[PDB]
């Protein structure tokens, strides 16, 4: 017995499921009278152990309609001739009792791709499912929900309209999502109040709901370990501590890892520092078009869907993209350059189709291509010994973007660091056409940069950031954060040494730690760190701008 | 009849199995009351003949719960329709008697990958296993342990949560592990006390437990050979000698060989010699973060998970990595450069996924990439005629490291010998960012180098190491150990000649050997050996440092 309370983190997708499953069953009269056909099939997918079955059970219980789970493994387990008979009688009994939510779990196993169905019985059961789904077009209220993984894995015949009209990408839960999952799974534990259940959540990046349940179980198991060997005083005094969740997190690998995260970033224009002019430009390029479509219709100009950041390597490209995504409260589909390089090397571009389809599934998206044309940098860079500017994977990206100029809800951003090797085919209308030269931080900006970076970390009042900013003239944002991290490392090394010697003194014959960062650490760090981008590079970018501006 | 005593070397993994199999069966009450779901499936894998079946039997006998071994071969041997019936009735009788440890041996054979299951009956039995494992979710206490090899070989559907939650990488036993195995298998032998049973253990690198049992049997068989043809005086006087284990070791090839070893090194900061500053740096980069996480949380700086050693080719890179791993009592997943070159040439990067997954399975790891960007050296080196700095396999390594910044228990080390060809994509936060320029040994250091190398070998008092160190100014550590080995070779050649002439004199008409190394051998060796790294190379590394520092 579960319900809407049990599901956590899944809110947008759960909201869609609520929308799509409540009205056709709880209130079928108005749909029948109006004549609009409700979605017969609802294919919700995602990585394994994401709560697909749990979501289906919860929505079925909340609706109160008749429910009949169907599992792909058990259907396939039966002898030939009995699997299709079982499916047929399941659909029949659903029809006889039909305010109904049929649920086909692991649809991929029962109905994989056409060419990877090796046996004849496999194709027979697939066709049986097809004909049952088509024949349940009758007005009897049955909704055939299906759970799978990698929706491209199932036979595309099922994805055709009239069988599975609507798709739901559950995806990985975000930070708040993982916090909700942990709250749900740690409700009946009597956990010690010392743990927060939120510090662990932010550190469980890439964990899926099943992995979070496993982490909670492993933390409880570590709590058992800490206890020796009595029946009442051990089960009553059990209180999982933060030191137990730490162990569970350490000894628990994520499963749905390195799958492109569909999440809202958490920079909100404050992690980024100043630049005082590109914030307004990004707002006007992506905030005004959505806030005031009427004006854009009046003067008759299609808003630019693409922006290609270019500048010194590391000055706030990814930070700008994340910040503008957060301001719009939109998903941010990060695509690092290494994955594009793997795309080019793997000789497989269908994964680009997959990535763009997943971006399209997330309605408000800020699809971000970091290190764009890193493929050009790989194939000889400026020399171009491999060939011309155009290359393999960027061609597929161009095709998809040309096809993705109609969604008008996925703002594509590019962050090439070497604009001179950018293939000109992508600087065309309908593609990343708007060019914003985010420059190296200025004197007035570096103080804000350091204030943002030193945030969330104690800092003494002695340090004067203005003089440090003037001292670091041509330093890039990456170099500024490197200086901050180096100073922090020096300060923590000093603190650790102080604590070690204090403990040694206390334990020996005898029987403040400077909990702040002071200017000596900052200057010591400055001695080491140096600007990583040469004057030649910024001159080259300025020359590119002059070619444009 | 076996038990915990029989299992040897497997302690960490056996400890995990004890944890995971005792409490759910011996004390099921507290788990039921608390509500945390114990791990239903426990997939323990490793190379063949590693004791997987033996470990399962031992834990089952120690628990005392009902046990029912299931073998993949015999299940598959039955006629179609009888294999699934056999599996079903096995699960049923386990349920009827269910404090239970079901054991599916050779899970790969019964349930291989989805696409490599050719017949329809194969898929039917796989689905039968899936549905049985899902349907045994009931509170009846059955634990479905499974033994396999290369866990990527089994159908990934089984690895999903709720079926096989927990994975156990048994791995090769270490030196102490092989010693324990030999002790177990040589308990009832009446072996002669002359043999130590530990000299053989250190020389059986890559041997698996089954191979160790075979080695013991072959040693006993050689002992039989030495005996001619009586029933009592031959079986009672049998005493295997070290000369028999020597033969067995010689005529016994390892099976689980050249599989990346998950073992703790044995250098413990003493095999390495001095350098007097990078020991502290490594300690502060990997020892302080784990010892004092609270300070790292206070000042708010994510500790650097990666370090990229760079310097003259051969000065203690691998030695430093092994030493820092040993100091932390952590596994050391060595990855030599040749295997990366094979990765690049093989056109297969899924093995990089496999390597990183295996590293993640070992919780405390010091993953070490020796000769990093040797691929760059292969594709034209500094010229880069092949193309840009970025290449094929290092891209996959970068992706995995980006995904491996959350484990916070696998410290990644790189030991590039040519930093100028290192792809800059790996010198970024979240990757191998901290750079430590381990230099050529100094005058004060070479004496320690020679003291360490000459250790465990007799040395005369006449040799003066300080003058030799001054004589070898720019010599690298590889060159110093080469000098030591050459001097030892000259000394042992002299000793062998002396012994040969002494034996010849004794055997002829007539009827100290200098058991030490003296300065004449050292100077004779010095005449030959010369520094292998030129002044140009060290100047280049210094220039790289100046570009950084
Ligand atoms: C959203 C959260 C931040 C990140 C992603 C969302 S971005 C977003 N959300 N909604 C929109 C608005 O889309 C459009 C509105 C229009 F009026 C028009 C028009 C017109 C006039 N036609 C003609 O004259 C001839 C036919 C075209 C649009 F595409 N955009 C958007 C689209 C494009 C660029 N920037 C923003
Ligand atoms: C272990 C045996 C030797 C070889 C392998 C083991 S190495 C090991 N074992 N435990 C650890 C500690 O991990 C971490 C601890 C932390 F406090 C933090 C933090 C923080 C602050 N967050 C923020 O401000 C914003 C979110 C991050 C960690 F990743 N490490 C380790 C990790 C990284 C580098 N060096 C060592
Ligand atoms: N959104 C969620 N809310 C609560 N629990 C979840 C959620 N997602 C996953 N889980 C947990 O993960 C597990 C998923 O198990 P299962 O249903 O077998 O796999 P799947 O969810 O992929 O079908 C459940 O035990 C559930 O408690
Ligand atoms: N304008 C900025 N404000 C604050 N931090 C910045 C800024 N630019 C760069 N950084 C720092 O640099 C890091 C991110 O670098 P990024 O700008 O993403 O590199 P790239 O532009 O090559 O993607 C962050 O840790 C961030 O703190
Ligand atoms: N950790 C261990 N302790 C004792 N013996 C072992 C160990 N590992 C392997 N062996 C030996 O290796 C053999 C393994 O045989 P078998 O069980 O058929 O293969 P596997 O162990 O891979 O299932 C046994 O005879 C056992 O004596
Ligand atoms: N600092 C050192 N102390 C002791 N031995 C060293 C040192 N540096 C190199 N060696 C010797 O060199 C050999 C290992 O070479 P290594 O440093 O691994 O080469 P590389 O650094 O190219 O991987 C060992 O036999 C070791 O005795």
């Amino acid at each position: 017995e579960v319900g809407y309370d049990d599901i956590g983190g899944c809110r947008k997708q759960l909201a869609q499921i609520k929308e799509m499953v409540e009205l056709p069953l709880r209130h079928p009269a108005l749909f029948k009278a109006i004549g609009v056909k409700p979605p017969r099939g609802i294919l919700l997918y995602g990585p394994p152990g994401t709560g697909k079955t749990l979501i289906a059970r919860a929505v079925a219980n909340e609706t109160g309609a008749f429910f009949f789970l169907i599992n792909g493994p058990e259907i396939m387990s039966k002898l030939a001739g009995e699997s299709e008979s079982n499916l047929r009688k399941a659909f029949e009994e659903a029809e006889k009792n039909a305010p109904a939510i049929i649920f086909i779990d692991e649809l991929d196993a029962i109905a994989p791709k056409r060419e990877k169905t090796h046996g004849e019985v496999e194709r027979r059961i697939v066709s049986q499912l097809l004909t049952l789904m088509d024949g349940l077009k009758q007005r009897a209220h049955v909704i055939v929900m299906a759970a799978t993984n990698r929706p491209n894995s199932i036979d595309p015949a099922l994805r055709r309209f009239g069988r599975f009209d609507r798709e739901v990408d559950i995806g990985i839960p975000d930070a708040t999502g993982r916090l909700e999952i942990l709250q749900i799974h740690t409700k009946n534990m009597k956990l010690a109040d010392d743990v927060d259940l939120e510090q662990v959540a932010n550190e469980t990046h890439g964990h899926v709901g099943a992995d979070l349940a496993a982490l909670c179980s492993e933390a409880a198991l570590q709590a058992i370990r800490k206890k020796m060997d009595i029946d009442a005083e051990v089960m009553n005094s059990l209180a999982v501590t933060m030191d137990d969740f730490r162990w569970a997190l350490s000894q628990s690998n994520p499963s749905a890892l390195r799958e492109t995260v569909v999440e809202v970033p958490q920079v909100t224009w404050e992690d980024i520092g100043g630049l005082e002019d590109v914030k307004r430009e990004l707002q006007e390029l992506v905030q005004y078009p959505v806030e005031h479509p009427d004006k854009f219709l009046k003067f008759g100009m299609t808003p630019s869907k693409g922006v290609l950041f270019y500048g010194p390597p590391g000055c706030g490209k990814t930070l700008l993209a994340k910040a503008i995504a957060n301001e719009c409260q939109a998903n941010f589909i990060s695509i690092k350059g290494p994955e594009l390089l793997t795309m080019w090397f793997g000789e497989s571009e269908a994964n680009v189709r997959e990535i763009f389809d997943k971006a399209r599934q997330a309605a408000p998206c800020v699809l971000f291509f970091d290190e764009l044309d890193s493929i050009a940098k790989a194939r000889g860079g400026n020399i171009g010994d491999g060939g011309g500017a155009a290359d393999r994977v960027i061609n597929q990206i161009l095709t998809e973007m040309d096809g993705m100029s109609t969604k008008k809800n996925v703002f594509i951003i590019g962050a090439t660091n070497r604009p001179d090797i950018i293939d000109p085919a992508i600087l065309r209308p309908g593609r990343l056409d708007q060019l914003i030269y985010i420059p190296l931080p200025d004197e007035k900006s570096r103080v804000a940069i350091l204030k943002a970076n030193l945030r969330k970390s104690p800092v003494a009042k002695d340090v004067d950031l203005e003089f440090l900013a003037k001292m670091t003239n041509g330093f890039s944002g990456a170099d500024l954060t490197e200086i901050c991290q180096r100073a922090c490392k020096l300060a923590i090394r000093e603190s650790i040494e102080s604590e070690i010697r204090r403990e040694r003194e206390r334990q020996t014959n005898p029987s403040d730690p400077v909990p702040e960062i002071r200017r000596d650490h900052f200057e010591e760090a400055m001695r080491f760190a140096r600007r990583s981008v040469s004057d030649n590079d910024i001159r080259k970018y300025e020359m590119f701008a002059q070619t444009l501006q």
